[PDB]
């Protein structure tokens, strides 16, 4: 969406027609591209109405061209659509720090667990990974391969299906090894649409491990349908954050980000590609800044 918004911006700034038609043309194209990105239509309409209103109340500061000022207001409001200017807290100040990853099946989460452990190893922490995703049988082997490849130890119990016992033995072992960051990879038996049961089901793992942070991993190709789960996830704990993965393998990452941001939850990271280091700290203002036409 942003790379497509770049070209629309360019067409708007290299001053073709009247201003008002240039603006009209741009808003239609924005509305169209956001619909295509699966953003909820009510957010698409509010966004453009808010843009149009700022433009009627806020003349450009002196020295600022009108078209430049229009674009500044569009960029500020795209950022607000994805959650607004905010820089999450990504380095823990309590050690040890236990992070429980949760989510529906297939959210780029075992990869996400290795990517998170890599991020924190690079930061100089001592991390241990707990492979408690026991529905998928491949998840553990996959985790053990990541760990081995990135030099972080992986606790896992081949063929075991008590996720609560695995998470509790793995955390206790890592806490005894005096690990500083402990990442517990868990999935869930439900999909999107079955949010109450998904959440209920996270409860006994959580109580067992008493993590410092619970992180819901969302695949971005769910789009705007991430809303319900994210909303209920976020209300259910004071320590919940969200990771949106696979932003590069969908057209619907704007729908997913905008739908999560509508809940107010914290999107701490986004997963961009499949490579181990492609996990980035997320700030809507920076995310939007990437396409700025003055660079």
């Amino acid at each position: 969406l942003l790379d497509n918004l770049r070209d629309t911006v360019r067409k708007f700034l290299t001053g073709s027609s009247s201003y008002d038609k240039a603006v009209e043309d741009f808003i239609k194209e924005l509305q169209k591209s956001l619909i295509s990105a699966d953003v909820n239509v009510k957010l698409v309409f509010s966004l453009t109405n808010k843009i149009k209103e700022r433009l009627k109340n806020e003349k450009p500061p002196t020295y600022i061209e009108r078209r430049e000022w229009f674009i500044k207001i569009v960029y500020d409001e795209l950022s607000n659509l994805f959650g607004g200017d905010k820089e999450p807290k990504v380095i823990p100040d309590k050690i040890p720090y236990v992070i429980m990853l949760v989510g529906v099946q297939g959210t780029g989460k075992t990869t996400t667990a290795g990517k998170l452990a890599y991020f924190y190893k690079k930061k100089g922490f001592k991390v241990g990974l707990v492979g408690a995703d026991v529905y998928r049988p491949a998840a553990l082997e996959q985790l053990q391969q990541l760990g081995q490849q990135i030099g972080v130890p992986v606790y896992g119990e081949p063929g075991e299906k008590d996720v609560v016992g695995i998470a509790k033995r793995g955390v206790e072992k890592f806490l005894s090894e005096k690990m500083e960051i402990i990442i517990v990879d868990t999935a869930g038996r439900h999909g999107y649409g079955e949010e109450a049961a998904l959440l209920e089901e996270m409860k006994n793992i959580y109580e067992a491990i008493k993590p410092d942070e619970v992180t819901l991993v969302i695949d971005a190709s769910i789009g705007q349908k991430a809303y319900d789960l994210a909303s209920k996830f976020n209300q259910a704990s004071k320590i919940g954050t969200i990771i949106i993965t696979k932003m590069d393998g969908t057209a619907k990452g704007g729908g997913a980000l905008s739908a999560v941001a509508a809940t107010g939850a914290t999107i701490k990271f986004i997963g961009t590609g499949e490579k181990i280091d492609e996990l980035e700290v997320f700030n809507p203002r920076r995310f939007v800044a990437r396409l700025h036409h003055h660079h």
